[PDB]
């Protein structure tokens, strides 16, 4: 088996979880230790269903940039015995574009799903449901409902978390390593 298929399959196995909040089904990325990241519009509450059980959330931080502009990411700390394989080393230090990226989705409705989104490009500003958002990236792939939280990956790098779309395009919140320091 090849390095790319191996990497993304290993991401599914170790780090990318099927979740449900009161807002529906999402993909969650476990980053290290008890720390995971969700799209802000998943709105996690005091507890979260991850795969086959309810897990308590110890803390939730909805990230903003230096101007207090929404980044569309929520950082959660889980009450779990599991320590996620640390993948912060696969996250760029700065928000990075990519070529021929893959979007890896994992929900009860879309389990272990691989979507070739192609090139990920700098976008910056977006209005997300009257919510204005910075540090976004864009791909020209008609994404659909249910793929939010999907993990944007390319050549052993984890660069974004799917945040929305418009019927021809997809948009992710860019990841940087410093969010998980």
């Amino acid at each position: 088996m090849g390095p790319s298929l191996d990497f993304a399959l290993s991401l599914l196995r170790r780090n990318v979880r099927q979740v449900q909040t009161d807002q529906g089904h999402f993909t969650m990325l476990g980053v290290r230790d008890r720390l995971a990241v969700l799209p802000r519009h998943s709105q996690p509450g005091k507890t979260i269903w991850i795969e086959h059980k309810l897990v308590n959330i110890l803390d939730a931080v909805e990230l903003v940039d230096e101007q207090g502009v929404n980044l569309e990411l929520t950082l959660i700390t889980l009450d779990t015995n599991e320590k996620f394989r640390d993948i912060t080393k696969f996250i760029p230090e700065n928000i990075s574009t990519a070529s021929d990226a893959t979007l890896v989705i994992n929900t009860e409705h879309m389990p272990s799903m691989f979507v070739p989104v192609g090139d990920v490009v700098q976008y910056g500003f977006l209005n997300l449901s009257g919510k204005p958002t910075h540090r976004t990236m864009m791909y020209n792939f008609p994404t659909k409902a249910g793929q939010c939280g999907g993990v944007v990956t390319s050549v052993g790098k984890v660069i974004g978390i799917h945040i929305g779309g418009n019927g021809r395009q997809g948009f992710c919140a860019g990841l940087k390593r410093s969010y998980f320091a």
